[PDB]
DNA sequence: TCGTGGAAGCAGTCCGCG
DNA sequence: GCGGACTGCTTTC
């Protein structure tokens, strides 16, 4: 095989690798890495190392690393730019690996560990590790064994073993159901004391040492608490043993207000999975608890233990162990479904970077970038300072506010990439400036062309036309994988349709689900076997087509992410192509684009209905545009259509043969316009929408710039079995509505848009009636905590304080000199819910910890004193009235002529 | 919340508005 | 009560 790296490092003079060698071995090896910087020189002096601007250069071969970093200081102080890669670990894998890495995950060690410590004064501090570690469970990739490490004997409790033939029990019959699947992977090592236990730890660890570790907020517990323990017991020699080159650092992690620290471990890549799922899951969740995110995952239920947690080990040990066990395996099934460490690895081998990098899209694109020039003897310029600058962004349309009955949406696949590749800029690529007009008049075609040279952004920015730029090249690259990627996403969510149909009639059967690939659009014979089959394989199949989405969706909007993430690097100050000419360039492009083809979709549509200066787009924001379909269906005349489907196919057909043509004739003349290098704005119908037919549903509204819902039926190609809506902005979508309030929300919108007027009226009635019941937690609002010490004053509330913040200094009030009380976590979430005048508390809310009970100390008093009205009129009918008056439509039943009978 | 960008909505504070 | 200026938070692209 051809090797690959695990990880690198830079310790002085030396880069530490660890490797797979060629016969698929792990390897270590130190390596007196000589490094090549960069100067200009003369004409005259012949040489095959240009800069991006083909400006010659001398290679500067160092004796050592730190030579060249002394040379670099040097050259600023006579102010001379010091050219090539300075981060020479990323040097040496391009030069070590000058290839397309092809890796082997089988031969890469991934640990995925969790620890327990009993603590009984509260949390158990990392940076200080007073308590006793008293349990370990550290699963190995390699092994595929869970390796459970437990203490018997503490200063807090001695306790007896753990029983494997309990935890596979059912909790029905006094076990912990640790799952059946797992049991046999369980390895199970009880020590007498902590010393023994770390010790031991430690020569497994160097035994078995990972190369990627991740867990549950690893970086900022498990790992620095684990150091600091072993620390504070052995010495500072024997806690590094965690880094396979001895060598870790404090790494402080600054934050607007406060910071924190880590410890780096040199020669491990730490992917913390709440990091992980934070970046690469696009949630927004009002909870990160561990129990939280598996159950929203999962669908497994929270595992349930009563009293403490400081008080678990020593009354229930045998649960204490089975749920540490537990938890690191819910971390796997995390995985397993959103496969975010396949995702890690793919973007890390693929930039040539540390795994851990890819939490940095300026150091994958520096990498990528860096990489690419080198293959073609070019020598990258110097980062160098700029201050922060604020610059424009997209066009978003004032939207009239009103119900929309007939909706169809279009947007350009991968905007500013596309923008990018289009217009063809680059650091290098750029050509000189044009005297800029208004943006007005180049979106109605009345500024003078540009150039007839050059390729041109409404900013003024002028680029080559002979030879594509290094960001639209390596753009490219990724653009493709996000494509292939997607396209086995909508197969497998089309798949997920035809398995739900065949659902309404399963077969009286005894079968197996059919062996399939999910990726590819299922042929007529697999429809035909589908149609018999029983619904517990077609269950099965569901759940396996929803998993291959999820994989696809994992893969693409990660690539996407990583695209995008490039036009907004250009924008960023510490990336070293950083330039708003560029940034601005892209974004004022997009803004002429989208209202480029708002003026040519009108005007198509004025013509095939016959009237002039209709607006028929209604909305949009950034690349896409919504148009109304009122008058297109109207043209055929709601009657000639047989159900919903018949009209979805013939608005379907119309945007594919009447309107893309229409948009694509548009923006090839904006090319031309702007003598683009190649036109690649294309605009595909996303959403078709509309009431059912024959109903009395609104089908969509808008109540303003990024709030809309619709009734959709078809998205991206994918005919549904049922409508979904589409809903954007509204507080259905947001983590700090109450998860009841959602959820009520949600279905009023679906009775507005589906079932009309009434139905919306005879559902506010019966929730307005029945919501006190709810459980205090679901109508919680959410909001994330900073800056609680600011507005702190003598334990009160200071001047501006926001009205979360309020509530947690209520909480600290009522839970004041209890060092085991839960303690609200600066930067973390709070649920909140507002106080009746008169309560105990001395204030109008009260906050406390998302994702948990409020501790007894105070639940029962927060229960009776919860203001109920409040709550409602505020998370409730005051965003349902926005809705209702925006769809002009009414949300209680106003009085008629006919109450008099 | 260490980690690419800008646009823009709503809650709430403070306080004006005769 | 409603809005503007401002902070805080959140989402949509
Ligand atoms: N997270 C982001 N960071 C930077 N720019 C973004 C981000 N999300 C969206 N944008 C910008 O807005 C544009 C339009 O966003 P949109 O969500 O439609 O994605 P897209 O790149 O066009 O991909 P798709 O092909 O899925 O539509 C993007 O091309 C860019
Ligand atoms: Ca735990
Ligand atoms: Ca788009
Ligand atoms: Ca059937
Ligand atoms: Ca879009
Ligand atoms: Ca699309």
């Amino acid at each position: 095989m051809k090797e690959f790296y695990l990880t690198v490092e830079q310790i002085g003079d030396s880069i530490f690798e660890r490797y797979i060698d060629s016969n698929g071995r792990e390897r270590t090896r130190e390596v007196e890495y000589k490094p090549s910087l960069f100067a200009h020189c003369p004409e005259s002096q012949a040489t095959k190392y240009f800069d991006i601007y083909g400006k010659p250069c001398t290679r500067k071969l160092f004796a050592n690393m730190r030579d060249a970093s002394q040379w670099i200081k040097r050259m600023e102080d006579i102010g001379l730019e010091a050219l090539g890669m300075d981060d020479f670990k990323l040097a040496y894998l391009s030069d070590t690996y000058n290839y397309e890495i092809k890796y082997d995950h089988t031969k890469i060690r991934v640990a995925n560990f969790d620890i327990e410590v009993t603590s009984p004064d509260g949390f158990p501090e990392p940076s200080q590790a007073k308590h006793p570690i008293d349990a370990i469970t550290h699963y190995d990739s390699i092994d595929d064994r869970f390796y459970v490490f437990d203490l018997l004997n503490s200063p807090y409790g001695n306790v007896e073993e753990w029983s494997i033939e309990i935890a596979a029990k059912l909790q029905e019959q006094g076990g912990d159901e640790v799952p059946s699947e797992i049991i046999d992977k369980i390895i199970y090592m009880p020590f007498d004391n902590e010393k023994e236990l770390l010790m031991e730890y430690l020569n497994f660890w160097q035994q078995k040492t990972p190369v990627i570790l991740t867990g549950w907020n690893v970086e900022s517990f498990a790992i620095p608490y684990v150091y600091n323990r072993i620390k504070n017991i052995f010495g500072e020699s024997t806690a590094k043993r965690l880094s396979p080159h001895r060598k870790t650092r404090v790494k402080v992690i600054e934050n607007m207000y406060g910071s924190r620290e880590i410890i780096t471990l040199f020669g491990i890549s730490v992917l913390d999975y709440i990091d992980l799922y934070k970046k690469f899951s696009f949630t927004n969740q009002p909870s990160y608890s561990l129990d939280y995110i598996s159950e929203f995952e999962l669908n497994v239920g929270k595992l349930k233990y009563d009293g403490p947690i400081s008080k678990l080990r020593e009354s229930n040990h045998q649960r204490y162990i089975s749920y540490n066990i537990i938890a690191v395996y819910r971390v796997l099934q995390i995985d397993a479904k959103r496969q975010f460490i396949n995702l890690s690895l793919d973007m890390g081998y693929y930039a040539k970077i540390q795994i851990q990098s890819v939490f940095s899209p300026i150091k994958t694109w520096d990498a990528i970038i860096f990489n690419s020039l080198k293959e073609q003897n070019k020598v990258i310029p110097q980062g160098r300072s700029h201050p922060v600058q604020p610059y424009p962004g997209a066009f978003v349309k004032e939207p009239i506010p009103n119900r929309y009955k007939y909706v169809m949406s279009f947007d350009l696949t991968s905007a500013y990439p596309s923008i990018i590749r289009q217009v063809n800029i680059s650091p290098e690529t750029i050509a000189g400036t044009f005297k800029v007009a208004p943006l007005h008049d180049y979106i109605n075609a009345v500024a003078e062309r540009p150039s007839d040279v050059y390729s041109c952004s409404p900013n003024g920015m002028m680029y080559y036309k002979d030879r594509d730029g290094v960001v639209p090249t390596e753009i490219t690259k990724v653009f493709n994988q996000r494509k292939e990627h997607k396209g086995y996403m909508l197969a497998a969510q089309r798949n997920g349709e035809i398995i739900k149909e065949a659902l309404h009639n399963p077969n009286l059967s005894v079968d197996e689900p059919l062996d399939v690939d999910y990726r590819f659009d299922f042929s007529d014979e697999i429809k035909e076997k589908i149609k018999k089959l029983s619904a517990k394989s077609l269950n099965e199949m569901l759940f396996r087509a929803q998993r291959t989405e999820v994989a696809g969706m994992t893969a693409q909007i990660n690539r996407k992410a990583l695209i995008n993430g490039l036009a907004g690097a250009l924008g960023n100050v510490w990336f070293r192509y950083y330039d708003l000419r560029n940034a601005t360039a892209i974004t004022t492009f997009g803004q002429m684009a989208l209202q480029w083809i708002e003026r040519k979709v009108n005007e198509y549509l004025n013509e095939v209905c016959g009237t002039e200066g209709e607006a028929f787009v209604l909305y949009g924001d950034t690349d896409s545009i919504y148009v109304s379909a009122d008058k297109i269906i109207d043209k055929v005349g709601e009657s000639k259509f047989r159900d919903t489907n018949h009209w979805v196919d013939f608005l379907d057909k119309f945007a594919r043969e009447r309107m893309e043509p229409a948009i694509d004739r548009g923006f090839r003349e904006m090319c031309e316009y702007m003598n683009n290098k190649q036109h690649l704005m294309f605009m595909d119908r996303e959403a078709i929408a509309g009431p059912p037919l024959g109903s009395k549903g609104i089908g969509g509204f808008w109540t303003g710039k990024k709030r809309y819902a619709l009734n959709v039926w078809d998205m991206e190609g994918t005919r549904y079995a049922e409508p979904k809506l589409k809903i954007m902005g509204l507080e259905t979508q947001k983590s700090s509505t109450p998860k009841a309030v959602q959820k009520a929300l949600k279905e009023c919108i679906r009775r507005m848009l589906q079932e009309g007027e009434e139905s919306l009226q005879e559902y506010f009635k019966e929730f307005e009636k029945e919501f006190r019941q709810l459980n205090y937690i679901s109508i919680a609002s959410v909001s994330s905590a900073n800056n609680i010490a600011k507005y702190d004053v003598g334990g009160f509330p200071g001047p501006k304080c926001p009205f979360h913040i309020r509530g947690i200094l209520t909480y600290n009030r009522a839970i004041k000199g209890n060092i085991d009380a839960p303690q609200v976590v600066e930067g973390e979430k709070v649920y909140v819910l507002p106080l009746r005048e008169g309560n105990p508390f001395g204030d109008k809310c009260i906050a406390w910890p998302s994702g948990t009970e409020i501790t007894d100390l105070i639940k029962d008093d927060v229960l009776h004193w919860m203001d109920y009205t409040v709550l409602l009129e505020k998370t409730f009918i005051k965003p349902l009235e926005g809705f209702t008056s925006a769809a002009k439509l009414d949300y209680e039943k106003k009085a008629s002529l006919f109450d008099m009978f």
